[PDB]
């Protein structure tokens, strides 16, 4: 009720930062619930409460923000395996399974995050949702340019996903491109996909697609800040 | 004997034609062996054998060569139903599943052909191994050129194909690209991959990954073109 949804971003993100120890190779988010566990590490090197730390960024704007902090930086090529990732989510559902990249980055952030000893996820309660696709905001499929109306309707006629709205992402006059020059195809849903894992194979097996935006058994630790207070929730079901 | 690998190739092609018919929407195929099928459909055009024909090809190299001919063309988007594909293999095995890829156009090829009620695949009698990868040559995989590095390190080491050598295929001094933008990781095995299934799924499920070489439940009609004559082989 007093606290603001960016306030309850940056009590998550803080709490996410005690992961994040002194030699660790950390997985930098993006969003700006990511942005504020970003400054927060910038914050803990420049005090010397950190030391020795390398992240590797998820998108140009981590970059860019981490690069403004003075935090030391690396790609996925140079160092491969990453101890601990922290990064929003765009929903989380009852097994810690997310959806992911709705605002971009979606393939960097998968790459990233599946090389990560530890992804730790953070979260306002406003990101919880019943099921994979609750929301009814973007559910992202990231889909090669040849023939992507042939993809599209591909797509939304999948059994895995039967239901959804399917529409091609714009940037104004254009369609958006991804960092690897692809374009998007946004799944809308109205009901939570019955099957994650299911859809999840189902799309990655079309092909024309490239990836998409169900995180599944992925986050270890979800950090969830609420009225309530903060609540730090271990993957169920280990 | 006195009939060249072109030559088989040509037979080869000719054969699968006649699954053409007039009024169908035909997936064209790439490479050499596809070159001679594209090129025998624009001949029986221009001569009135057939007509009403829609092409579809697989690569930009493909709609240039349908281009020259005066093929009626279009993709998937306007005809997402083909009647008949007409392709090369790269390594066809027992069953009919084959590698594809060894020219580049792996992607495209599988959505054109995926898309086909009948895939009519056309090799000279080279193309034939008892197990997929067993020719010791390139098993493609298409994937996205961001930290293309370490995807090439990830995909040698999938439990499915761990063992087989993994290079980035090179055009010259520069990493060759696709018709998609993408690079390719060629995948070369000593002895046939394990469980073609299993090897599918495991590229697939790698982020970083597009498509690969592994056309498995695909093929209906192998047509193959050898020293004593032309064969044809339905899916078992
Ligand atoms: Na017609
Ligand atoms: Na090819």
């Amino acid at each position: 009720t007093q606290l603001s949804q960016d306030e309850l971003k940056k009590q998550a993100a803080w709490k996410a930062v005690e992961y994040v120890k002194s030699g660790m190779v950390v997985g930098l988010g993006t969003g700006s619930t990511a942005a504020f566990a970003v400054d927060r590490i910038g914050q803990l090197l420049k005090e010397g409460k950190l030391q020795n730390i390398v992240g590797v960024p998820t998108s140009i704007r981590t970059y860019e923000q981490a690069l403004s902090l003075g935090i030391p930086l690396a790609t996925l090529d140079e160092q491969p395996k990453l101890d601990v990732a922290i990064d929003g989510a765009d929903e989380v559902d009852p097994n810690l399974d997310v959806v992911k990249g709705r605002g971009g980055a979606l393939l960097r952030e998968k790459m990233v995050e599946m090389a990560s000893a530890k992804f730790v996820c953070i979260v306002d309660d406003s990101k919880l949702v019943e099921g994979l696709g609750g929301s009814k905001l973007a559910m992202p499929v990231e889909i090669v340019q040849f023939c992507h109306k042939y993809t599209l309707q591909r797509l939304a006629n999948l059994p895995e996903v039967k239901g959804c709205e399917a529409k091609l992402r714009m940037n104004g006059d254009k369609p958006y491109v991804t960092d690897n020059s692809n374009y998007i195809v946004d799944l809308y849903f109205q009901t939570p996909i019955k099957d994650s894992q299911a859809a999840s194979k189902a799309i990655l097996g079309l092909d024309g697609v490239v990836d998409h935006g169900l995180f599944l058994d992925m986050v270890d630790v979800c950090i969830i800040a609420g009225a309530t207070g903060v609540t730090v929730q271990e993957r169920p079901n280990p």
